[PDB]
């Protein structure tokens, strides 16, 4: 029950996803690994505690490395995973940027608005892509030969983590994830967007396509209100990206770690 525009639209997004989402992370390599005042630090210590995972690395030859992070002993060991996480984020961001740049609706926008939309939505799209490799039975993001496991059920208090569990519960299709990415990418209200009305119209068409996709392919009474649930999750995603953004900026304030691409997306000038 989708129109021809809508069917073309979903195809173009699925195409962009297929070309730019390295789902086995095969080309994530050369990354760093952990080695072998006052009220800021209290806040940053709390910040880093929420971002805590163990790391497993499965060698192509069959070997396995496992890293268990330290406890907070009041020092600098709380920063040990930041260079690795910066490299993973950077790698995800490159995929996100490539995703946007092959979408016709995005390429047609002026360059400054392209940049403003990517700066506004990079994290959100990264989180949506991470959700598709999140294993909610083991609390593990399965990134090909890398796995990141939550240290350990009072962790669902963390809004990022509650989001991943709730979104995974909806059992979305690939098409529904990529429409979510599009709706978040084409948010007309990001800082610096000039063409508000053009982006808003595009956003509305992505949401209408999603509504129609669901109505036509999900008749089960379990998926009643699925569209509205998804849209409320998108609002939650925006809110937690703002929280997560401020958290990384606090951490970055006292222990620098953003790569140049992360700095670009943050608007960090390299000046002081
Ligand atoms: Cl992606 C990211 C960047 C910086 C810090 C933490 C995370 C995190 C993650 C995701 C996949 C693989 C390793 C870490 C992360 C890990 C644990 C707790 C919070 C965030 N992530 C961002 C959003 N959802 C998950």
């Amino acid at each position: 029950g989708l129109t021809e525009e809508q069917r073309m639209m979903i195809r173009e997004l699925m195409d962009a996803q297929m070309k730019t989402f390295d789902t086995t992370f095969s080309h994530f390599k050369n990354f760093r690994l952990p080695g072998v005042e006052a009220a800021k630090w209290s806040q940053v210590r709390k910040d880093l505690c929420s971002l805590k995972v163990s790391l497993q690395l499965r060698g192509e030859d069959g070997s396995v490395w496992n890293y268990k992070p330290p406890a907070d002993s009041g020092g600098k060991e709380i920063f040990s995973l930041l260079p690795h996480m910066a490299d993973m984020s950077t790698y995800m961001f490159k995929g996100i940027i490539s995703f946007a740049k092959v979408i016709s609706y995005f390429r047609d926008l002026p360059i400054e608005d392209q940049i403003s939309l990517l700066k506004g939505a990079a994290f959100e799209l990264c989180q949506l892509r991470f959700n598709t490799v999140f294993n909610a039975e083991t609390g593990t993001w399965e990134c090909g030969r890398l796995s990141y496991c939550l240290e350990d059920q009072q962790l669902l208090l963390e809004p990022m983590l509650k989001f991943h569990y709730m979104l995974k519960k909806l059992q979305l299709h690939e098409e529904e994830y990529v429409l979510m990415q599009a709706i978040s990418l084409f948010s007309p209200d990001r800082p610096g967007v000039l063409q508000h009305r053009v982006v808003d119209q595009l956003q509305e068409q992505f949401a209408i396509t999603l509504k129609s996709y669901i109505e036509c392919n999900r008749p089960q009474p379990a998926h009643r209100f699925l569209f509205l649930k998804i849209m409320a999750m998108l609002t939650e995603l925006r809110s937690i990206n703002a929280q997560h953004t401020q958290r990384l900026l606090r951490i970055q304030d006292i222990h620098p770690f953003a790569t140049p691409l992360m700095q670009e997306l943050f608007g960090i000038t390299g000046s002081l």
